[PDB]
């Protein structure tokens, strides 16, 4: 239930009143730049959520996006959002699992995964499927949260809590993400630790929900809403809790 409810953002100032929606859009902008895409390419987006990132990509570059998810409501919302921005000709969404993708080999010019791989019960599988469907010359972009070091006591306690409510089936170090990418026979072009920029998202979104307590409360219940706010505030204070951007390429 804390899965499709937290979207990390890119924060730079320490001292500018930008919205949670502002920081999320900036992060997306780093991913757009990190894919390396030009007029006429095709892009696969794995774990599309409700479609915001894919619509932003389409507003920025002239490409075909297809988005993928294992939650039926989300596919319907994403498609409505696409049809609503008039991008139905090129932006489209369907229901499929990244552990077994139903696409032709070498279909896409590019692929991306924004905050989705930590759900997969096995990152390797997913990345292998992703390489299998990119054409040689094709590029990849990953954005996800990581554990920079092993933890204990109350630090481990605050991390576990987060994984429970967000369904984080596999959390790992950067070094682990890298060799997962290398196993799929992709070449790694950049890896950047953006912890310091991503961190503020946690307290800042705890605040947002608070402001909306009486309008979200009936959907989640009081105690559920409280545990989610508490769990973010705990995670914010464990500095072993990190975030990384990774670009990669197919020989
Ligand atoms: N095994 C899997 N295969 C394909 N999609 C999956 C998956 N496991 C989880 N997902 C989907 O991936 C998403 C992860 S949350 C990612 C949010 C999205 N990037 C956004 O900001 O809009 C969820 O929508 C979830 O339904």
């Amino acid at each position: 239930i804390w899965g499709e409810n937290l979207h990390f953002g890119y924060w730079e100032d320490a001292g500018a009143d930008v919205s949670v929606d502002d920081a999320t859009d900036r992060l997306t902008d780093e991913m757009i730049a990190l894919l390396d895409v030009r007029s006429g390419d095709r892009v696969l987006d794995v774990g599309c959520g409700i479609g915001k990132p894919a619509v932003r990509l389409a507003t920025a570059r002239d490409v075909r996006v297809t988005g993928i998810s294992i939650s039926r409501p989300q596919v319907n919302q994403a498609n409505a959002r696409a049809t609503a921005a008039g991008l139905a000709n090129r932006v489209t969404f369907s229901y499929a699992d990244a552990m077994d993708l139903p696409f032709e080999d070498a279909s896409f010019d590019a692929v991306w995964a924004l905050e989705s791989l930590h759900h997969m019960p096995d990152r390797g599988r997913a990345l292998r499927e992703m390489a299998r469907v990119l054409r040689p010359g094709g590029t990849v972009a990953i954005a996800d949260f990581v554990l920079l070091a092993p933890v204990e006591g109350a630090k481990k306690e605050a991390v576990d809590a987060f994984r429970a409510g967000g369904g984080v089936l596999s959390l790992g170090g950067i070094d682990e993400y890298e060799s997962d990418v290398r196993q799929a026979e992709l070449v790694v072009t950049s890896t950047v630790d953006i912890s310091a920029q991503a961190r503020p998202s946690l307290v800042k979104t705890a605040e947002a929900f608070e402001n909306a307590r009486s309008q979200v409360e009936p959907f989640m219940g009081a105690e559920g809403l409280d545990r989610m706010i508490a769990t973010f505030r705990g995670l914010a204070e464990v500095p072993e809790a990190g975030y990384v951007l990774i670009g990669a390429r197919k020989p």
